[PDB]
């Protein structure tokens, strides 16, 4: 019984389990806190636990370690990785900076810790517009997601240069205008909640544009929603609001990296104290500073 074993080991290890909204239902069901990556990392800084088991992808566990350097942070599989974050290389940032010497570098939190060390400021989907509006430059380097960059450009009026030029999340890139039309045909009383990682023409059809935390916040505004994000978010929303109706926008919006994590490797993570997440000191210090500037600018 993996659940019973996990619960006992969590107590033995003085551990907290943090799960991203895209984790499998059986993982969400054993987590202590569920949410998006930055919010989970922040909430753990106020928790008296010795060990964090991060049920999510590598950059999320890295952010938890950056903000909780004094805790052991475990990732259940090193194959839990983010294809979008991995598209942004330090080279891309430096090459972009050498080309636009006066442009600030704004890093979406969905990005490696190493990339964060070169950012002037980080952003979440929820604070990206307010942060970028406060930058003096009308030209901004933004990464790694070109679709979020386009949304920020629209809402700020600034020129936003995506780094890398084609950075994107393959899960969110799948959604199309045909998916929007089908959603309205199959669920005519639903409103559309759309992640800003979706393509701009799909963003324009949204009733609300928000990442997963904002979807949870704004779900109270209507009783039926079609959800344009990774499909496990539907499970999360149905558990939060059993009185509402939620429908996935697609049959295939599946993040392979998120689903590298299973109940069995959460058990093995606590049993064997693996896999330990470490962040080099200089990267961690610089990544912290960009995050702190984000919170001051928002
Ligand atoms: S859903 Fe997209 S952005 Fe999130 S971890 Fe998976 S690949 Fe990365
Ligand atoms: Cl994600």
């Amino acid at each position: 019984d993996l659940v019973e074993e996990i619960l006992r080991l969590k107590e033995e290890r003085n551990a907290i389990i943090l799960a991203h909204n895209y984790q499998l239902p059986e993982v969400q069901d054993i987590a202590d806190f569920i949410g998006d990556s930055l919010e989970l990392a922040r909430r753990a800084t106020r928790v008296d636990a010795d060990v964090i088991v991060f049920a999510g992808v590598d950059f999320m566990a890295e952010t938890a370690k950056i903000l909780n350097p004094d805790k052991v942070v475990l990732i259940p599989s090193r194959e839990a990785t983010c294809a979008m974050a991995n598209m942004l290389k330090v080279e891309h940032i430096l090459e972009a900076k050498r080309k636009y010497p006066n442009a600030p570098v704004v890093l979406y939190v969905n990005s490696t810790a190493e990339a964060k060390a070169y950012a002037d400021v980080t952003v979440t989907s929820a604070n990206a517009v307010e942060v970028v509006k406060k930058l003096d430059s009308d030209v901004v380097i933004f990464g790694p997601d070109k679709n979020l960059a386009h949304y920020v450009a629209k809402m700020t009026g600034k020129k936003i240069i995506p780094v890398p030029s084609k950075g994107h999340c393959y899960v969110h890139q799948k959604f199309t205008l045909d998916d929007v039309e089908r959603a309205k045909k199959l669920h005519p009383n639903a409103k559309l909640m759309i992640h800003p990682e979706c393509i701009p023409e799909v963003q324009e059809k949204a009733d609300i544009i928000a990442s997963t935390g904002g979807m949870i916040k704004r779900a109270c505004e209507w009783d039926e929603w079609v959800v344009f994000t990774e499909r496990e978010m539907v499970y999360r929303l149905r558990k939060l609001y059993p009185q509402k109706k939620f429908y996935p926008a697609r049959e295939d919006a599946f993040c392979i990296g998120m689903k590298a994590i299973t109940l069995k490797n959460i058990y093995e993570s606590l049993k064997d104290m693996k896999y330990k997440v470490e962040v080099p000191e200089e990267i961690a210090r610089k990544a912290r500073k960009a995050i702190e500037r984000m919170l001051e600018m928002s």
